[PDB]
């Protein structure tokens, strides 16, 4: 036997350009064979009534679903949406669209996998557990910085806990980057939402396990998040959308670590969504990662971003204690911040301690 | 009618690590349907008698072609390999693996398109006029700069002169990029090979066709080339090859400029190389790119590269002006550098004078 690194799948196909979403119809098109051949699109609810629901070019055969993100996507929505689309007709069909953030880009990416992989979507929940290739499926975000529209992941909230569904297959076919769709992000949201990107860069910059590949597009695409966040370029919201890219291209090599370990008991025990989960986490991992939060925290001055406070001053011990657990069973985070003797540092104490800072 | 941004097709599966290259028997394994598929290896002849050559996967029905880079590819020399091919066996090759620099990799890429499009390579040269996907082909670059691995052209000196075969289907299938086989490149052509790379990003970085999707990636491999060429890092060889890599990405939403048009005229009359030549060209560009020739000029003293000069001091006029009309025959590039009144500046008289200075 010999080592194996990983064989890295990208998205075969993208078009970067502000303007650029007049384009879909025409990729569209190219998958429509026959006359009666359809589409479906999953688009974040938040843009029902805004300039871009006019231009979604849906055509009179095609199903369009609004999806609702006040909750990060489940096992469940995957499963009741892929059974709307195959009740909606009896072909598949010819592509899945994605557009919107993180949330509906992963529920795109899911629901063109469950139509041609039986038995629903938590039976896939792991690591190449796919048997199918998809259908074709394209991603359109319009709020950057998930690096989802990249990723070989569709993070889907599972009858316990929330789990990707990883597979070369979950790879979108297709990206339409367009930084004219994120113009219009609210302050706060664009703060949490491009944070995942910067914290991300953050944490894998520091760990046990990069390569010169994830390092570049690491390094670079904290410097887009600098440019965006502590500069005032003309073309933010291009780079913005462009270091959400390479933070995606970046996860092949790399592992997160602390600030996502924590975000994660705070999500899955409180609800919190990811971005700002993840910026209320980063704001007491001063001692893992000091100049990333000192940084983080003039990003947030020049802003006027002012975090939750005191989130869990009062919790039952309790549920303190399912936080520590579930944080603390990310093996491979901790193993990326500490090294292989990360079990000797990652107490139930030292957990403990943080998350009654947040 | 709208307007179109480029639809960008990447190689879609890659391998980055030092070592991987043990990797590339699996990667063929897999394409190896039946007992006796053969694939063809297209290796830079300087391999020959080296430690790699004893690596190569080679099996019993294999073509192991030994491709000389003494003279960089041509058409009369694809139209050759593929007639070779073709004699070796009655059977499509099941995959073509480039194992070399730019001129191997365009070389095996070529080959892999004419295998299945007939009447010659010169016939192809342009932009999209390939009909048929190629044979599946592999590229694994053992020296770093050129971006050949990421790019769908395979540049070839024809009839005329030296155009790409521009084509989605001329993208690779497959790179690995494997630093362990670039530590033995001599430092002049390491030297050379590294500069196509800066060069480039200088070039592109200063052009008024430029999107912030290639600024990225040409910002980002310029600053590897400064740590490669100016720095001491124990990853040089991972960095280089990362910054080639990036490098190639950059070229969708980006062009060229004064060095690639100049050093056209030098290759196309004089038979310069491709990397040595965008060297001797930028050393006397310093009104275009004042600030890359002063850090190249640096990035030469600190390796004790001496380019060739007088090079063109006594030529005949005659062979003067067939390298001024080559060079400004170039418009995009040209529009690059000083948008659409271009012509107005770029005279015989402003040309001729650069190519006596080299
Ligand atoms: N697949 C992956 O690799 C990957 C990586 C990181 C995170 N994630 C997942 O991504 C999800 C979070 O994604 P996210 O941070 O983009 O947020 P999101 O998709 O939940 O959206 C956040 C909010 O912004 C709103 N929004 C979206 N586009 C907008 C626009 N143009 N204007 C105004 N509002 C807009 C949404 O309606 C929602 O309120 C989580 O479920 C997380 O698990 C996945
Ligand atoms: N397809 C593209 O997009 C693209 C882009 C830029 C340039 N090019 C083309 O690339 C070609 C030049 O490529 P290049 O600069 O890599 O040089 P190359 O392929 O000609 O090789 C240069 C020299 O280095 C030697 N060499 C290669 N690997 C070595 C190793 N491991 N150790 C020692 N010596 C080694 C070669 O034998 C040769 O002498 C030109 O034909 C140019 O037109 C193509
Ligand atoms: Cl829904
Ligand atoms: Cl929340
Ligand atoms: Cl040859
Ligand atoms: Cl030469
Ligand atoms: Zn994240
Ligand atoms: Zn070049």
């Amino acid at each position: 036997g010999h080592m194996s690194f990983k064989n890295f799948k990208v998205v075969e196909k993208m078009i970067f350009g502000r303007g650029s979403f007049v384009q879909l119809d025409d990729v569209l098109a190219a998958q429509r064979k026959a006359d009666d051949d359809f589409v479906v699109f999953l688009v974040d609810d938040v843009h029902q009534g805004k300039p871009l629901e006019a231009r979604i070019p849906v055509k009179a055969q095609d199903l369009l679903i609004w999806v609702n993100v006040d909750e990060e996507p489940s096992t469940i929505q995957i499963d009741a949406l892929t059974e709307q689309v195959q009740a909606f007709n009896g072909k598949l069909p010819v592509s899945v669209v994605g557009l919107g953030g993180g949330s509906t880009m992963d529920v795109a990416k899911a629901v063109s996998l469950m139509l041609t992989n039986p038995g629903g979507s938590a039976m896939y929940q792991g690591w190449d557990l796919i048997k199918k290739p998809a259908v074709h499926h394209i991603g359109i975000p319009t709020i950057s910085g998930t690096g989802a529209e990249a990723s070989r992941t569709a993070v889907l909230c599972g009858p316990v806990r929330k789990l990707g569904l990883n597979s070369d297959y979950t790879v979108f076919d297709q990206i339409i980057m367009d930084s004219e769709l994120i113009d219009g992000v609210e302050t706060d949201q664009w703060f949490y939402t491009g944070m995942d990107c910067y914290i991300h860069c953050v944490e894998s910059l520091e760990g046990t396990f990069l390569n010169e590949f994830s390092k570049a597009y690491a390094e670079k695409a904290m410097d887009l998040c600098r440019q965006v966040y502590l500069e005032d370029h003309p073309e933010k919201d291009d780079k913005l959308m462009m270091a959400s890219f390479m933070g995606g291209m970046s996860i092949a090599y790399s592992q997160v670590g602390a600030c996502h370990a924590v975000s994660y008991g705070l999500s899955y025990i409180l609800g919190y969504h990811h971005g700002i989960g993840n910026c209320i986490a980063f704001d007491v991992l001063e001692e893992f990662y000091p100049e990333g939060v000192a940084e983080f925290r003039l990003m947030m001055k020049k802003h006027n971003i002012t975090l939750p406070k005191n989130i869990c001053k009062d919790l039952p011990d309790e549920t303190i204690a399912k936080m520590v657990a579930v944080t603390k069973s990310m093996g491979p985070l901790w193993a990326n911040v500490y090294g292989p003797t990360w079990e000797e540092k990652v107490t139930d104490e030292m957990l403990t301690a943080l998350f009654r800072r947040i």
